[PDB]
């Protein structure tokens, strides 16, 4: 079902600051891979008002290696599918929020997006685009009430060198009864690889790795 | 601009859970009494699987009684208007976004509002429809950056007894340049009147006063 | 009963700010059944402190509040014996303190063993500018969770200048014994520096607190 | 170097959790480059303690983590002056904990005097039910802020029946004096309980900690 290469199409309505915008999206990925490239226009509101990295990692976790050893709740849960909710919590109280409901035709997935933002600080480091990426990052994966939970502490490197603070907490709903893994890990680093001047086209990427501790237990 | 009396129309466009609805709406009320009735109905996605409650105060601090002695950041705007932006931050981790553009044309209000549910556990009060109503409550109200923000500490009652505490933080933002307010406090009673079993209707009444401390100074 | 219409109050806080070790104490009266009281505090270890004193105040006994007949009184009826409670601060630039207090009574005086721990303030923000001039006035938010009583309030410091410093606190109140417990309800404040010298060695600090339920009809 | 090879520990603890004062003493060892440490832990005040152990573990130093020749070493760089840092803890159930420890070194030996307060834990919670097995291993994001070091981690209680407690910690880290400040980078940890007596009076604690970069490489 799911096959070694997958393509990607991706439309998302999303207010930030009481800006409304639509973001259309095409690319493909390899998802035992875990990577994947995807090709982002902004559609109706552009230019953006606020750093587009708010909202990278709302543009699909079937992207990741996962090792034998630990259950793909994200593979197995197709062709039915699955949706995620998310909301993200930053150190200045801007509070966002994301929807995704994932599908497949063919060798395709859809994603359904919406994108909410609140409260941002008018100063502050999203409204003035002061944003460069994502660090890499390692996300908390563990079921709860038979659905899986993935948590993750992002920051954003600005300009200037300092880091902005946002707490990740994404549920992720599958369509149908797969097999629930442990406890365990994914590391991801997303990229921006390419943009033009006001981010109305921009072409990003994100590598997802799955695994458990690398340091071995002693209490055993 | 702002009448004794004056109409609203709304709509909400929300996911909850995953569930995607839309509610329209229709009511009026005095503005400067700070009281007000609304009609709701479920349009698509109806019957809804979580506790309307947690819409009800989505569903315009222009129907606010305020004193003559604090300026009224609300009723200054219009008719041009004003948005609004929320965040409601539950104890178990549920986080509900809203935001809410409000328009005035002639003698009546029109709101176009986004509403975003996230992460509700599922035999919580909320995806269980444990909730009876809101508590009355005390928003404070707050300059930042030359607009205003609202932050209220709520909870809802819930069958069998007990309160489920959501965090309110709104930023209200007028689309010309106002008077600003000191700090003061907004009191709330937020109240379902009526609904059908499913609460594909809906009637809602708020009454808002605002004040500052009733404790004097030494 | 044995809560007087005056009582005294003598205090002991040991805290820790920003990984400065701090002993305030305390002397004082009020009345608590008017929900007045006064305190003198004076700082006997580790002056003088290098953050804003604001942050300490509330944390120096819900004994002190007017209650309404119709409302129960959670607090005085847990006396002779007391009371603790325990208290979460989190400010919005990630500043968070925790307090505890430990309330007995003998006689007509009330006894506070006090604890308090401030992390995580950002250098220049303005606890440690000491950039506060007061708490404005609160509305405490009181329900029962779990056999005791919480009260939640959303703080704001004002600041030179007049913008706001938000902190949300989050208090369990916690009796020795078992006593009735109230419904829903409001408790409003009003907390306020009324002398200090120019480091706070020396602070007189004074507090309103009055119950209530809503004043808004219901329909 | 003042970091021998091998360094000894010694601890107070004075603690309040849920109205309930303890002192806690401990003693140990371990090898700083290594990143592995043991503590014995003894309750010398108001045993036995009515709360999960595991609440105080991480409480009981950051010169124990094995640093790449590629990161800089904020805490190794720090000594012989020492350091402090300042922990909240904030559990999903509004459990909120603070810590504080001062950390100073004489001869071979580091000293650690520490406080911890506990708040608002609910009585049927896990905390003071006592249902946690163990913290799961975690990955802490270390980013420099107003000249100190940052620590934020999601860390997450493994409970009896197998579901997850989560906290979320965020921590500062002052030294002492002038040190080389990193870059963002990650400590991966796994903190163990290896034994205990029936009421925790006694309880032997063993870490592993490594700094890193991401495993992951960057297409930028």
């Amino acid at each position: 079902v799911i096959k070694p290469e997958m393509k990607i199409k991706l439309c998302m309505r999303g207010t930030v600051n009481g800006h409304n915008f639509v973001i259309e999206g095409e690319g493909k990925g390899n998802p035992y891979e875990g990577t994947q490239i995807l090709d982002l226009n902004v559609t109706e509101g552009a230019p953006l008002p606020f750093a587009y990295d708010i909202l990278t990692t709302v543009f699909n976790r079937a992207f990741t290696k996962y090792p034998a050893d630990i259950q793909d709740y994200f593979k197995q849960t197709f062709p039915e599918g699955y949706h995620w909710e998310r909301s993200m919590t930053y150190e200045d109280q801007g509070i966002c929020t994301a929807t995704s409901n994932i599908s497949m035709r063919g060798d395709c997935f859809f994603y359904d997006i919406t994108f909410t933002g609140t409260n941002f600080p008018p100063n502050g480091p999203v409204m003035q685009k002061k944003t460069l990426k994502w660090e890499p990052s390692t996300e908390k994966m563990y079921v709860r009430d038979g659905v899986l939970k993935g948590d993750v502490n992002m920051a954003l490197l600005l300009e200037g060198g300092g880091h902005y603070r946002c707490d990740f907490k994404t549920t992720y709903k599958a369509k149908k009864d797969v097999r629930l893994p442990d406890y365990h890990f994914v590391d991801h680093r997303i990229e921006i690889l390419k943009h033009d001047k006001d981010y109305n086209k921009v072409k990003l990427y994100e590598n997802a790795v799955a695994r458990y501790s690398m340091l071995p237990s002693q209490a055993k």
